[PDB]
């Protein structure tokens, strides 16, 4: 019931109690671990509201005060009367920060209390959503000095009036299947790109076309908008030693802004809650650039480096991988766009875990996601035991809107 | 019930039914995943079902399930249990059990090889000198002058838990570690405690950076005894780099034979507390973990110094750069000296083919992603992208407490 995690590099042992608060389920049982699987009414709502308000009033050292009891009463009356309820601004801010705090898959959570929350609950139309989103983009981008932010659209009601951003990130590149056989642009986004085209976007059909936003207000049919190009900060990718690197024609965008997740606070569901922080270098250089199913550029880079691609045991992939990642970091830094390397980010996270154990009694963490996709055991998180469990408020996955939406 | 796993690179979906045969527990619950936790005297009562289930599996594998030989064997084991309180495995069943413990080892990336395992039956062994002789023969056989062959040597099973056979060493071949008065370590920091035990037992330590430890061998619950493996049996590879000529001057070498000796083999409820086994190295075990872990030889700084990388900011990726060079060096050295080694690309690719084969023919392959994914270049290996289900099948290899924590000293 009280659980120990050990760091095997430093022998530091932490004791977890926070897991006993855990409410939602993991996918695992006593008979089978699913640790590596990517995706494992009135009656229901009041317990969820109560649990949330309890922790909120606890956090401001007013647990069991008249202000606490009154609010519980007030929300209870509102649920009974209206079958839903509204969060005070203070509760919404607390809820959003805590959803990030509780994100077991996020290595950047040392930052969790510095999150700018944009309340867009008064939004009613897709043009309105576009306006809020451009404002988020500009605020978060901050000319390269990136700031963490979330923009929160109205909560689900009867679920036939959902707000959704159809995009997976606010800023992403299109992907096109070619008449010849290959893929141009980002292969991850072929189906979304097609939806845009079918809805009427005219694609310039290049390798790096910033997708248009596809915005759905109030359960309505989604609409297209182009983010003003001037709000999209992009970085040309060069290498501090290899002059030929620039000729590869690689660029990436500065702002990682995830827009397809669902924020759950006190039982309320925010189906449109685009949020943004800043990149860890490996996301672009290892995953975006080198996944065989992504831009998949390892082959081309190795050639330019004139490496022995005959045998896997020359480690040519590994050599080229490192160079690509040096170049990503160098390019962002040269252009003064916030980026974090995997050594710095994981070291920060170890510190954050220690803070959380010390101040909160634990920190849910998913080792499979937290350890970087390159150089795992030379980062301290590799050697850190982690306990994974589900706390609310939370960010959750939801099915892509096009499989759900009734036109 | 059917469970699906997806590969997110290929979209290949596999269906697992084998998990239904799993009895032992994982550590996980519906409320907590313990997937990254490193480590998460039987009565007659508990013994007969364990024996029965095992013999049922054995007889099925030989297509003799429910045969007269199957039934007579169950009856003979049952009578032997309630009379003698334990039972002896036939040679065929021992071989089958040792292979399956390997097949079932969810943290093992090299399991494509599981059916090629040389089993040495050392159950007639009685003394530590006897153990030493078995172990030397194992080493010489497995080494095969660089053309490594997988093998296991199986000493007598646990009886009352007071007469255990144990190899105190964690691997048959491993380098000594010496904690210095100034707090620095000479040799391998992983083996300081064990090195101290050996010294106390009377080993004369050469005190260098790569001293092969003596064997500390326990037979029949007696105090363990020290023995030196003949040096001519210990194959070693000096480490050099194909392009960097100063690399040799780092003074590095490693041994060819990885031979884990501190695990417990469980077959049909029987416990084999001394069952040293050996395969061959995946290059990252030495080049990533043994050489570059901060708590091990920790050579990253000196290597990057010599490469003259920019070391003032971690964002130069000097560590990642030095890591790749060291790992190229390890593979190059082993290949050049004709000692078996596998790189992490080849090994993970083979594992994926093994796993798909196992799903088709066996209905599953239990696998621990946390261990299967290599400790460098994780996502450019196919296993990173592969969903895996971790569950526990028997026969199995299990951890056991270090023997110095539990041994009752005779004196
Ligand atoms: C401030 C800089 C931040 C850094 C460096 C960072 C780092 C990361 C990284 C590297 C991932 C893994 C994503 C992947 O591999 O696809 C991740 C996951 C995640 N982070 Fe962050 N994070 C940051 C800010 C944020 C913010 C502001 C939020 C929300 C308010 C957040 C919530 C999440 C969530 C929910 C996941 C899991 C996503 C999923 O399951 O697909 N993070 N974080
Ligand atoms: C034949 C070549 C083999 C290769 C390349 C190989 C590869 C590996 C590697 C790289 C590990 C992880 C080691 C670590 O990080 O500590 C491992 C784990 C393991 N392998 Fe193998 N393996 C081989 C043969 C064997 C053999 C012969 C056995 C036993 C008969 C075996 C049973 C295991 C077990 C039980 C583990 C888990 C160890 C633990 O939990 O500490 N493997 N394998
Ligand atoms: N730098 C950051 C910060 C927060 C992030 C939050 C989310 C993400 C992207 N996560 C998507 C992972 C994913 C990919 C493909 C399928 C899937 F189910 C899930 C990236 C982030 N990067
Ligand atoms: N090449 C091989 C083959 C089989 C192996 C079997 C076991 C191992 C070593 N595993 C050590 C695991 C370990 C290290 C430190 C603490 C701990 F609890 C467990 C290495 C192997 N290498
Ligand atoms: C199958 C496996 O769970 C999958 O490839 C995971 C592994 N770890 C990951 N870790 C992070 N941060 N991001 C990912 O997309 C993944 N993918
Ligand atoms: C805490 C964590 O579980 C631990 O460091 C593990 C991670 N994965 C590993 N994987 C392998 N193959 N070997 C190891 O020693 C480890 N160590
Ligand atoms: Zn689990």
């Amino acid at each position: 019931r009280f659980l120990k995690v050990k760091n095997w590099e430093t022998d530091v042992v932490l004791t977890d109690t926070l897991h006993l608060k855990s409410t939602l389920e993991t996918g695992c049982t006593e008979h089978i671990c699913m640790g590596s699987i990517m995706l494992p009414t009135k009656d229901q709502l009041f317990p969820l509201a109560k649990e949330f308000l309890d922790q909120y009033y606890s956090s401001i050292k007013r647990f069991g005060s008249k202000a606490h009891m009154d609010r519980l009463e007030e929300v209870n009356k509102e649920i009974e009367s209206t079958s839903t309820y509204q969060l005070k601004d203070t509760e919404l801010i607390y809820g959003a920060k805590h959803a990030w705090r509780n994100a077991s898959r996020c290595v950047g959570r040392i930052q969790w209390s510095k999150l700018q929350v944009f309340d867009a609950r008064d939004c009613t139309t897709a043009h309105g959503m576009f306006n809020y989103i451009c404002n988020h983009v500009k605020y978060a981008t901050n000319k390269g000095n990136l700031r963490s932010a979330i923009t929160i659209f109205p909560q689900r009601t009867d679920g036939k009036h959902d707000f959704r951003v159809w995009n997976s990130q606010l800023i992403r590149y299109a992907g096109y299947k070619q008449p010849d056989g290959s893929t141009l642009g980002d292969p991850a986004n072929v189906q979304f790109t097609e939806i845009c085209i079918q809805q009427g976007w005219k694609a310039p059909r290049g390798r790096f076309d910033v997708l248009p936003l596809l915005l759905q207000a109030n359960g309505n049919d989604p609409e297209l908008f182009q983010i003003p190009p001037e709000l999209v900060l992009e970085v040309p990718i060069r290498h501090p030693k290899f002059d030929w690197f620039k000729d590869l024609g690689l660029k990436w965008y500065g702002l990682p802004a995830v827009s397809n997740m669902l924020l759950e606070i006190g039982g309320l569901e925010f189906s449109a809650c685009p949020f943004s922080g800043w990149y860890m270098g490996t996301e672009i250089g290892v995953r975006d650039y080198c996944d065989n199913s992504r831009y998949n550029i390892l082959e081309e880079v190795a050639k330019k480096m004139d490496l022995d691609m005959r045998k896997t045991s020359s480690l040519w992939k590994d050599q080229a991988l490192v160079e690509i990642n040096i170049a990503v970091l160098y390019s962002f830094q040269s252009d003064k766009v916030t980026i974090v390397d995997h050594h710095s980010a994981t070291e920060s996270f170890i510190k954050h875990m220690e803070n959380e154990y010390r101040c909160r009694g634990g920190c849910p963490a998913d080792w499979v996601w937290i350890v970087p996709p390159m150089s795992g055991s030379i980062t301290p998180v590799f050697h850190q035991e982690m306990l994974n469990y589900r706390l609310t408020p939370s960010f959750e996955y939801q099915p892509d809107p096009w499989n759900t939406h009734v036109w």
